[PDB]
């Protein structure tokens, strides 16, 4: 996250790190055992790590639990990132408390200029390296698909949304992929793409959940 600010310990309590032996990408608890990320954030031999704030320190609220399983949208391709998004199952289920606690879907889809809240441990800076190890977070609206499409002409599909500053100094960044946009108490969007980050007219990319609900509730119901 550029431009953003230090969320506090477990103050999102949906929000996970994926770890391969680091953390690689973000994910967002659904339920006590399912966790929505990025397609493109797929690979093998994935622990879920709950309850995170500095991911480099044990603090005393984590839960790690490995994932049996994981399903990339069957319509997911990589290079254009339409139907971004991916559903991993935690071998147990999480123990749900405070600060550990599932995101409810979307019943609508959110509209240009809804606040949202995003989070992530990804680079802080738009111009060379430095990664936090606490959690941060970013308050920013939903852009009009106009602008949206206007910014990245022919790559924005019905599936995706943007957020965030058409000014730029705002944005989620490299090691953010995955994690949640969360908008009035919904998960409205995933961390997928965008042109560098917090650049002038290239305001980051999203996922749009709410095209995913009937496949992510028919998918747990069924796996
Ligand atoms: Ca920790």
């Amino acid at each position: 996250i550029v431009g953003g600010y230090t969320c506090g310990a477990n103050t999102v309590p949906y929000q996970v790190s994926l770890n391969s032996g680091y953390h690689f990408c973000g994910g967002s608890l659904i339920n006590s055992q399912w966790v929505v990320s990025a397609a493109h954030c797929y690979k093998s031999g994935i622990q879920v790590r709950l309850g995170e704030d500095n991911i480099n320190v044990v603090e005393g609220n984590e839960q790690f639990i490995s994932a049996s399983k994981s399903i990339v949208h069957p319509s997911y391709n990589s290079n254009t990132l339409n139907n971004d998004i991916m559903l991993i199952k935690l071998k147990s289920a999480a123990s749900l408390n405070s600060r550990v606690a599932s995101i409810s879907l979307p019943t609508s889809c959110a509209s240009a200029g809804t606040q949202c809240l995003i989070s992530g441990w990804g680079n802080t800076k738009s111009s060379g390296t430095s990664y936090p190890d606490v959690l941060k977070c970013l308050k920013a609206p939903i852009l009009s698909d106009s602008s949206c499409k206007s910014a990245y002409p022919g790559q924005i599909t019905s599936n995706m949304f943007c957020a965030g500053y058409l000014e730029g100094g705002k944005d989620s960044c490299q090691g953010d992929s995955g994690g949640p946009v969360v908008c009035s108490g919904k998960l409205q969007g995933i961390v997928s793409w965008g042109s560098g980050c917090a650049q002038k007219n290239k305001p980051g990319v999203y996922t749009k959940v709410c095209n995913y609900v009937s496949w992510i509730k028919q998918t747990i119901a069924s796996n």
